[PDB]
């Protein structure tokens, strides 16, 4: 059950949810309809579970890559923007939320990873990944490190993997070929090998996550990090004088980050579809709406032409757009769940030394494609559950 | 039941005329000295493949033809080789229903299709459309009655509504089924199931209603209509209800499309009595006298035997049965039908009970019906069930300390 | 994990590991590099688990059928022999270790099963399988038996199954069709049915394994066995006067043994790749090298042309090559593991009487052409683990 006459919206905890809530306050002030903004953990996984039961938020925010899966699973309502409203947003952002001929979400903003560097610590950032090892050695002598970024989410290491030729699904003849996966070719192998070598050579730690990497950079312990626009706000609050720039090259090739369009989908089971449309079209996707969210945590290059004309003047947004141009807009196909899970497992296993880069990537190629009932994620969850049950069994055998 | 030589053990579903079939068995025993045992175990369609795979089970198994391609593919059925003269006694289309990869793998017995069964005293003019059923129920509720009750636990009964406006199992093209093209989640399938769920949401039907409850309600004059096959008419006759058998209601102006079954008799690949089974089936069951004995117990539908069917076809209930069959389709017999049926069974039950939305339930069913295999939906369900049970046992055990 | 400046080699326990170590000793005297030969149990399964973690031997020996799987999994280095060396080996043996255009191992020897018979007990061996039951009935009256061979490994029963039409994967239109499996056709079924009838009629025991059959033949208790060239050494040391000959026919058709090419692969994670190449090319694959291995346990028909010209004069080798010519060289494709596991399970289940031949083979056809993550083997392991956990629960409930 979803309460009628109210809007519940879910958005990730790294985004400007407090700003989104202000927009909700304006909506409530004009209409009397309460808006509740929440940022639950494991959002992208939680939504498909509750939505399938007819429960969950009225509106779900995530990058566009998950939306095809949601739509295929019967979880999203088709959105019906009139022509005039569709002209307010960039066409390519609409393309990102089109699934099987139908618009399945409202595009909000374009996200791409950039290299973020400490200006005082490193006035001239490296153009290549190759020179990072020597840079780190010099900084260790000063009690610092070259680079820390999230190694637990494949999103962040993907630009290096794609740099020299790695790809997700081959786009051929108007479609993605789910039988043609590129996570195990020579370029992908070379990219991940470099990451793993950085860790082998004590220039990076395999255990480093989002939180640890952010804290190290914002406290001035590391000279560089890799992140998107949402992260700039916390860096501002800290004392670090930072620049946002083009990602380093690898083997002479640009890093190719996967570009995301933060998007707003409407729960198929919502009894407030028309309120959701009004909130999204008449309140959020306006100059005042996006500004409020942006002021909280920066959105990137927004989908709304009128407000983007302002943000484009920002050099950090230019760097963001340069990096996006060098990458590719993510597919939204249902198979993106398997791809992301496969690559997540490979990077983590290779980085920790449990699998070689080659073994890990060969397995990722297999898992990214395809099947359904017994996916890699499912087998892993089962094996974890069995281990947990075994543990309980031993503690019970002990008390017997 | 490690299949004794020199005896016949027969399995048939409990809704069928097993007592009548036993009379045929008795006649067989008097002529040949070979004892025939007819049994009707619960869940036989699932029990047969399990026990037959070990060389156990009945010599002869009765079920609608849709399960038989799977049985045959799994190596459980003997190939049937009737002489030309015998094969000519049965309609060719009924033989098509039991032909798998060029081989006959059962004897066809009878054609089954669902019809709308209505109480003439309670409802002299039955509804032509599903759409007018809510208002009909509203009138009948005021008299302490209801419009319609039928088995909502078996997707067989709900499939006619789902298929009405465009739902399908596997796409038929160029002479074969494309098992990668499943149609349980298109606009028509979704519209049909949504209508059913809306019937439940608006309290015109109850999600818990099963076969025995719907039958009792109709035969007691408590509900104006039910949906059932010919095997059901016998108990209605016995109840004395003034009933008619008629065309299913339309949905969105389109006929309901029941999946039609051909009741069939297969021979266990492991039976050491294959010749006795053949003789029983050809020279005893598939005669005018044989089928009549079964039919007198529970009606078979339109039988496969030409000579006996020319007599039955004159019955208006059989004409209605054939009209509904023509509006539906004879089921595929391909191995993938068990996955299809299980997928739809889960979807209908989950949506009717409110556990899943109609759209989520059918989208997963579309996925599950096309599951290549080794890890099927059913196996996944059984695994999850087994784990929760073990978790439950541990919770009770930790509690005891 | 893998020591640099040293070589560790793994080879199966039935092969001439002592003889290979002698080659290892010769390598060490000339180069100063220590060579360690090991024969761990369950080598074919143990290698991919340890190699995937960057551990294991530098060199792995096994028949070529598993190598495509090892290579697909990213466990094998491409070998770089160069033209002149390749000319020393038969072209068809190079074909056996070529995977997706690359050489992924060095071929060593061609192995095929033969009929091995006691000349004193049975001076004229049966030409057909059909005449074996009557032979056993005659021999049992003398306190002996006609035939015992390993019934636990599908390798040994495969020749009978393939005789009348059974096949693994159809080689059609230039490639193996993993969707066209032939273990459930009329020929496969007729072949397995005959085997099961032998057992039902007490001419054989379903539990008979490699060790039991070998001991039975070498103690003069059974008149015939089925084995490869490796087994002759132990027979020589026994008192049995034996002959090696063409396998019996079935329904007028030759038995079709699956032919293996014993091969040496190089662990992708090895830091001694150059040492391994020099070892394999300049020490093992020479006349003295192979002869040293051969004297310990016979290799069969070797891949090195110069030494085979010698071995070919041996009538036992002529028999081996006659049977090999009547069979087919195994595919090396990754799918061969599902195939072997599928068939292993079918033969055992049918032979034991737990399933009918038709049910077991029909299920094998399905398993051999599996998907990806949920293989038959995984399911079996899952079921095994559940049964154990269930047993523990009953044992705890028993304690009250
Ligand atoms: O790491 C895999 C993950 O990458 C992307 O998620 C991003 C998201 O797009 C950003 O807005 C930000 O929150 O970082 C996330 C990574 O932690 C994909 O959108 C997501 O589907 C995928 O699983
Ligand atoms: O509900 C799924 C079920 O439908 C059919 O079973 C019918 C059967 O054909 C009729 O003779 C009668 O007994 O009712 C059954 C439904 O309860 C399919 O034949 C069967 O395979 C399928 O599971
Ligand atoms: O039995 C299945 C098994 O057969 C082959 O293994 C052979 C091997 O090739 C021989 O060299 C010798 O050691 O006997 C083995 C049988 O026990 C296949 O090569 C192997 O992949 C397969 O599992």
């Amino acid at each position: 059950k979803i309460e009628e006459g109210k809007l519940v919206i879910w958005i990730n905890g790294d985004k400007g949810y407090n700003g989104l809530a202000e927009v909700g306050k304006k909506f409530e002030k004009d209409t009397g309809i309460k808006v509740t903004v929440e940022h639950p953990d494991k959002l992208e996984e939680k939504f498909p579970q509750v939505a399938a039961t007819g429960d969950g938020p009225d509106i779900i925010f995530w990058a566009h890559d998950r939306f095809g899966g949601y739509a295929q699973s019967g979880l999203l309502a088709e959105i019906t923007p009139a022509a005039a409203f569709q002209d307010k947003l960039y066409p390519f952002t609409w393309d990102a939320v089109r699934y099987n001929g139908k618009l399945i979400a409202y595009p909000i903003a374009v996200e791409a990873l950039s290299l973020i560097y400490n200006k005082d610590l490193l006035p001239n950032p490296p153009k290549t990944w190759e020179e990072i090892p020597a840079l780190d050695k010099e900084l260790k002598a000063k009690g610092k490190s070259a680079l820390m970024f999230n190694l637990q989410e494949p999103y962040f290491t993907w630009p290096l993997i794609a740099a020299d030729g790695g790809y997700a699904f081959k786009y051929a003849a108007g479609k993605y070929d789910i039988k043609d996966v590129g996570v195990d070719n020579a370029g992908a192998k070379a990219g991940l090998t470099f990451l793993v070598d950085l860790i082998k050579n004590k220039h990076m730690n395999a255990d480093t996550d989002y939180s640890i990497a952010e804290a190290a950079f914002n406290k001035g312990e590391t000279a560089m990090t890799i992140n998107g626009p949402w992260a700039w706000s916390n860096i501002d609050t800290s004392a670090v004088n930072y620049g946002v720039t083009v990602l380093p090259t690898f083997k002479g090739q640009p890093s190719k980050p996967f570009v995301g369009v933060l998007s707003a989908g409407i729960n198929a089971a919502s009894p407030n579809k028309e309120l959701a449309k009004e909130f999204l079209e008449n309140y959020l996707l306006t100059d005042e709406g996006l500004e409020a969210v942006n002021k909280d945590k920066p959105l990137g290059a927004v989908a709304l032409k009128s407000y983007e004309e302002e943000l484009a003047k920002d050099p950090r947004i230019a760097a963001t757009m340069e990096n996006a141009q060098k990458g590719e807009i993510m597919p939204n196909i249902p198979q993106m769940s398997a791809f992301w899970y496969a690559v997540r497992t490979a990077v983590i296993n290779a980085a920790s030394g449990r699998q070689t880069v080659d073994a890990a990537l060969a397995a990722a190629q297999t898992n990214a494609a395809a099947m359904g009932v017994c996916q890699e994620k499912s087998k892993d969850e089962l094996e974890d559950e069995l281990r947990k049950m075994q543990a309980q069994m031993k503690k019970l055998q002990e008390q017997l």
